[PDB]
């Protein structure tokens, strides 16, 4: 399938070389796969989710987001114009408020909520979770993330925007889960995308057009939105069989594009993510 005069960062994902406008994928496009989106919520009224789009859980007054950041991300792993993913069933969980904030109290019972909740859903292909969200190290916020993964997820978590090394925030220096950064559309890293030993990939971030509350649209950017292509793509190729939850961090690094990337500090990964689409 291709999808013509598509948002960069989903060409991005399907080329070996910058500057292309059509995004290449297969038609099964996640379908049966599960990727939850713990964040300000998902406007799952949207039409760009065609009714895919559930919230599950809140930890506030309601579960509506207010704030645009959840919608956007999760429009970037799965709505039909904005998605890598553009078949699998997205879950909401709310652990920001509507100003994007949260207590690390509640971002780890978020967390360890996934990990009981996707037992009662039907995720034949496998389950993804996506953290657009973080702050100071913190080894409990990392400990949740580390059990997420254990209990059989595939976890997808930001590496902050102070262009320092992620292994003073939480839960990005968790080595066991897959820390994304971020790049531009030049094959820049981002100029705010943290870096460093414990960074796994990096993903698009810069000026990515996504969903957005009200039925909207909009472009932002940061390494909140390169996270949730890389959760896109784990989904995408779980439900091609080529990888598991256990091990899909590494496929994706194994099968990136390698050596493409500036301003890269040594001791960073030079690996961009990729899905190798063979008409
Ligand atoms: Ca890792």
């Amino acid at each position: 399938a291709a999808q013509t005069n598509a948002p960069w960062g989903l060409a991005r994902i399907s080329s070996t070389s910058p500057g292309t406008s059509t995004y290449y994928y297969d038609e099964s496009a996640g379908q049966g796969s599960c990727v939850y989106v713990i964040d300000t919520g998902i406007e799952a009224s949207h039409p760009e989710f065609e009714g895919r789009a559930q919230m599950v859980k809140t930890y506030y007054y309601s579960s509506r987001d207010g704030n645009g950041h959840g919608t956007h991300c999760a429009g970037t792993v799965g709505s039909r114009t904005y998605g890598v993913a553009k078949k699998t069933q997205l879950f909401g969980v709310k652990v920001l408020d509507d100003n994007g904030s949260g207590q690390y109290s509640t971002i780890i019972a978020g967390m360890d909520f996934v990990a009981s909740d996707k037992n009662n859903r039907n995720c034949p292909k496998g389950v993804v979770a996506s953290l657009s969200l973080g702050g100071g190290y913190s080894s409990s916020v990392n400990s949740a993330a580390a059990r997420l993964q254990s209990s059989g997820v595939m976890v997808a978590v930001a590496a902050g925007n102070n262009n320092a090394d992620a292994r003073n925030y939480s839960p990005a220096s968790e080595p066991s889960v897959c820390t994304v950064g971020a790049s531009d559309r030049y094959d820049r890293r981002s100029s705010f995308s943290n870096y460093g030993s414990v960074l796994d990939i990096f993903g698009p971030g810069t000026d990515i057009l996504s969903t957005w509350i009200g039925g909207s649209t909009r472009s932002i950017s940061g390494t909140s939105m390169a996270t949730p292509h890389v959760a896109g793509l784990a989904a995408y190729l779980m439900t091609l069989g080529k990888t598991t939850a256990a091990s899909a961090c590494r496929y994706i690094a194994d099968t990136a594009n390698k050596g493409d990337l500036s301003n890269i500090p040594f001791g960073t990964v030079n690996l961009l993510a990729y899905n190798n689409y063979q008409a």
